[PDB]
């Protein structure tokens, strides 16, 4: 009940919202159907429209207008956004030469340069450049403040994911909002657009930005406005706002604009009706900058022009129907769209089976135009499956495409050319970042980051402690003249043992058996020296990585790889190699190929053992440094070492063995030599971080050896691909994969062809961070670099996408 019978004189706009039944004149106020009674007439003035002409200059003050251009309205802050160009003879802000903002101009009383976040919801990256002759005032923020060329969203690239991920700095999996529609089975509450569910305090974890700065006692404006307020009054409320006394006025604003999303929707991301919308949205940033120009605040307010996500060709008939492929599809539910989520329609139904449904799913139609996936095996990249609101059964989408249950739900729930949600590293779903004001650089482009990083500069920005989140503080200090965060490296928290020669091989009683009783003080001191180290500034370029939490494990070293290898999960924690441009490949001799060596610097019970894997039937192994490039016939031994051998089933072994025997060598010859750092992953409860012991689901048979879920490898090579890696001067280039560890390859349709045809498509899919490795291994790499520790935690960031050119 709101008793709606109060009144919204002096309080049009009001920041404290009141509590029911008492009525409310907030920016919200319509959106729960409580506005007070005359809400409309004294808040939402419209008459004689937004825009002062000559003969309104100078007027008497009409409190009825819905902007004035009286001598009075700059003291009253309500001026009409063109009131000083239409009457004072000044100029537009876009008309204005651009020049550097070096310090802020800020009227007194300011304790800081307030912050406008304007964001934009659909607004796809390209319209930066392709609508750029039709919105003079954003191409002047663009060019004259600090943008990217892309910023990149979460998945999904769904609307209400994306801009509490925005306000929080946290991956969906974590706010918990997963979609614009979830089910959570442990409120049993559905979270809708429509309806009041969604109000709930109950959905949204973490902390966003307006609750940081009040809680650090920064005022902050009302970020949401009702979709009937019309934008002019939303820029003509934050100026007024800007108005205030000292002690009253927010230090950070929020504008939200519906366009260009609603019409993409309706007519595609490049349809011609979008060159209005584009339009539009530039005249209201162009009434925003005219109004800061008016209020002499356009040199001290920083600005940062946002999206939310992009836009995609998507029409009715590149739909995909579920009853097209399951006989039981009444007895399921599906969140459809660009993206699908599946569960039981009823949990009394005990036939229900999430395997027969994967299965009925898996490459059953030649060009079929989505793949479905259990949450854990989806790439580890879209950190989507640490929540219960996300369904067990998750079907990633083709661009272009959507996916519906029966065809009865898409005629008859035509209209629509536009649509997103889409995997975020698809390149029509990338959207824009912009920054501009006192604290941004000048004239700067910056390489594309991620959306998560942004909570964390909004907090820079405004003086505040972020909450604990998902970006890498410190990762965008290039986008900021001043306010930078300069963060330590983390404490190293277990140290190395260096072990010598130790045991005797007939210690060893593994079941292993190697060729390798083939037999000078020449030779033998050279061997003695690799054991102890003399490569390893060639294979170990940037220092090795540390180890953040506590275990026991042991530096190994040999002529053509360095590992730290863990006593506990009995496997290298890392492998470190560098490949020169000049490097050959070689064959595993055929007197090797079941070679497996003790390694007599590692106990027999610190071991893996041979006898295990010829138990297991479904599980084989693989090496980490691959035996393909070893230095030279005697160093080749090495890599049979038992301290080299990881588990692999043979599926799996298909896709390592393409990537050590080819890809290495491929991307050396392309980089100008590589270093690659590989290792295992254990992420069994799927959070995204490294288990620990007592959290692994799965051993090689009989034995204690855990089964990786994943794979990793970090390829390092000179960004001046003119140097080569183990002799680089300068900025770094990175990229990197997690695989999925799967006893079948049912993932890559076409597995049945040669690995030349399906692996590399594969591994693209599964690129990854740094960053995300080290949440997933507790390592921390790149410490000895003569790099700044800013510039390489954008470099742990950076995502290698392989898409084409934006
Ligand atoms: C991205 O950044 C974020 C933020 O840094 C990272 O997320 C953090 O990860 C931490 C480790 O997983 C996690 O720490 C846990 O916190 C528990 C207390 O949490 C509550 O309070 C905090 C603080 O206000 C709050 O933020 C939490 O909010 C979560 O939950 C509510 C309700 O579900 C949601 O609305 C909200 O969205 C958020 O949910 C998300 O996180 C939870 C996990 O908390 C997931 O389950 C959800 O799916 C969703 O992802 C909470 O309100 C605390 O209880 C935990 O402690 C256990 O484990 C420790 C080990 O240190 C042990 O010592 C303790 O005793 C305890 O064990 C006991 O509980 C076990 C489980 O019940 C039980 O088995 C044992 O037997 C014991 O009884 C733990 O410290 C932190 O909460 C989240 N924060 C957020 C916001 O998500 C995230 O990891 C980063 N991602 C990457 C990839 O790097
Ligand atoms: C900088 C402004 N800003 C930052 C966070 C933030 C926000 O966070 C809440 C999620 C708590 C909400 C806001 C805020 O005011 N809103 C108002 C609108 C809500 C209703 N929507 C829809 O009808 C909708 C829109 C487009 C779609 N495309 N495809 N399906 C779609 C469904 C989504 C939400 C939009 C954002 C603005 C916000
Ligand atoms: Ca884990
Ligand atoms: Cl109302
Ligand atoms: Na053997
Ligand atoms: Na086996
Ligand atoms: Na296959
Ligand atoms: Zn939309």
């Amino acid at each position: 009940w709101t008793a709606t019978s109060g009144s919204c004189k002096g309080r049009c706009f009001e920041l404290q919202e009141v509590g029911p039944p008492d009525c409310r004149c907030d920016n919200l106020c319509k959106s729960y159907s409580s506005c007070c009674h005359d809400f409309d007439e004294l808040c939402l003035k419209t008459a004689r429209g937004w825009e002062c002409t000559k003969d309104r200059c100078g007027e008497v003050r009409n409190e009825e207008n819905a902007c004035h251009c009286s001598e009075d309205c700059l003291s009253r802050g309500d001026c009409c956004t063109n009131y000083q160009v239409v009457c004072k003879g000044e100029s537009h802000w876009v008309d204005d030469d651009c020049e550097e903002i070096k310090v802020p101009e800020c009227p007194a009383g300011f304790v800081r340069p307030p912050l406008i976040i304007f964001s934009v919801d659909g607004f796809r990256a390209s319209y930066m450049k392709k609508g750029s002759k039709v919105m003079p005032n954003i191409e002047k923020l663009r060019s004259c403040g600090t943008h990217a060329p892309y910023m990149r969203p979460v998945y999904p690239t769904k609307t209400f994911p994306n801009l509490y991920t925005l306000a929080t700095g946290l991956y969906p999996e974590s706010h918990g909002i997963v979609g614009n529609s979830m089910y959570d089975p442990v409120f049993d509450a559905s979270f809708h657009l429509r309806g009041r569910e969604k109000f709930n305090h109950r959905w949204w974890g973490g902390q966003p930005l307006w609750i940081t700065a009040t809680k650090q006692g920064v005022r902050a404006g009302t970020f949401f406005w009702s979709v009937s307020i019309p934008h002019e009054r939303r820029i003509l409320t934050i100026l007024q706002w800007l108005s205030l006394p000292d002690n009253e006025r927010p230090s950070v604003y929020a504008f939200y604009s519906e366009q260009p999303d609603f019409s993409g929707h309706k007519y595609g991301p490049f349809g011609p009706e979008m060159t209005n919308p584009l339009r539009e949205i530039d005249k209201t940033v162009g009434q925003l900058m005219d109004g800061l120009k008016q209020l002499r605040l356009h040199r001290c307010v920083n600005v940062i022009f946002v999206g939310d996500h992009g836009m995609e060709d998507v029409t009715c008939d590149r739909t995909e129907f579920l009853s097209n492929y399951l006989t039981n599809v009444d007895d399921i539910t599906l969140v459809p769209g660009t993206l699908g989520r599946i569960r039981a329609k009823s949990i009394n139904n005990s036939k229900y089976d999430p395997k027969t449904i994967i299965a009925a799913l898996t490459c059953k139609k030649p060009d079929q135009h989505f793949k479905p996936y259990m949450k854990q095996h989806l790439p580890k990249r879209l950190h989507y499956a640490n929540n219960r609101r996300i369904e067990d059964i998750h079907l990633l989408v083709d661009r272009r495409w959507h996916v519906a249950r029966k065809p009865l739900d898409v005629y008859k729930k035509c209209f629509f050319q536009g649509d997103h949600g889409f995997d975020n590293k698809v390149n029509s779903m990338q959207t824009v970042f912009v920054g501009y004001g006192p604290t941004f650089k000048y004239r700067t482009k910056v390489p594309p980051f991620e959306n998560i990083e942004l909570y964390n500069v909004m907090c820079d920005l405004l003086g505040l402690k972020p909450a604990p989140n998902n970006g890498t503080h410190g990762s965008l200090n290039h986008l900021l003249r001043t306010n930078t965060f300069r963060p330590t490296m983390p404490d190293e928290v277990s140290r190395p043992n260096y072990p010598g020669i130790m045991y005797l091989q007939s210690e060893f009683d593994l079941g292993c058996t190697c060729d390798d009783k083939v037999e000078n003080k020449l030779e033998e001191l050279n061997k003695r020296l690799h054991t102890k180290g003399s490569t390893k500034e060639r294979h170990l370029l940037y220092g090795r990585p540390a180890v953040l939490y506590r275990t026991s494990y042991d530096i190994l070293y040999h002529t053509d790889f360095e590992s730290g290898y863990s006593e506990i999960f009995l496997m290298p924690l890392w492998t470190s190699y560098t490949i020169s441009k000049q490097a050959e490949v070689s064959s595993i001799p055929e007197h090797l190929t079941n070679c497996v060596r003790p390694d007599v610097r590692v106990s027999p019970g610190f071991s893996q053992n041979c006898l295990a894997y010829k138990n297991d039937k479904q599980m084989s192994y693989g090496f980490l440094f691959p035996p393909y490039l070893s230095s030279s016939p005697e160093a080749k031994y090495d890599a049979f070492l038992v301290t080299n051998m990881v588990p692999m089933y043979p599926a799996f072994k298909r896709v390592w063995a393409y990537f050590q025997r080819v890809l290495v060598k491929k991307y050396a010859s392309e980089r100008n030599g590589v270093n690659v750092i590989s290792g295992p992953i254990f992420d069994y409860n799927y959070d995204g971080l490294r288990d620990t012991e007592d959290e692994i689901k799965q051993y090689v048979e009989g034995s204690s050896i855990p089964v990786p879920t994943h794979y990793y490898s970090i390829i390092t090579s000179c960004l001046d691909f003119t140097q080569p890696a183990d002799k680089c001067d300068g900025p770094l280039s990175v990229s990197s994969f997690i695989l999925p560890h799967r006893p079948d390859n049912d993932e890559s349709c076409n597995s049945s062809e040669d690995e030349s045809k399906w692996v590399e498509e594969l591994m693209k899919m599964h690129t990854a961070r740094v960053r995300d490795i080290e949440h997933l291994t507790g390592l921390d790499f790149y410490r000895k670099t003569s790099r700044s520790y800013s510039e390489i935690l954008t470099l742990k960031t950076y995502l290698h996408t392989y898409e084409s050119e934006i």
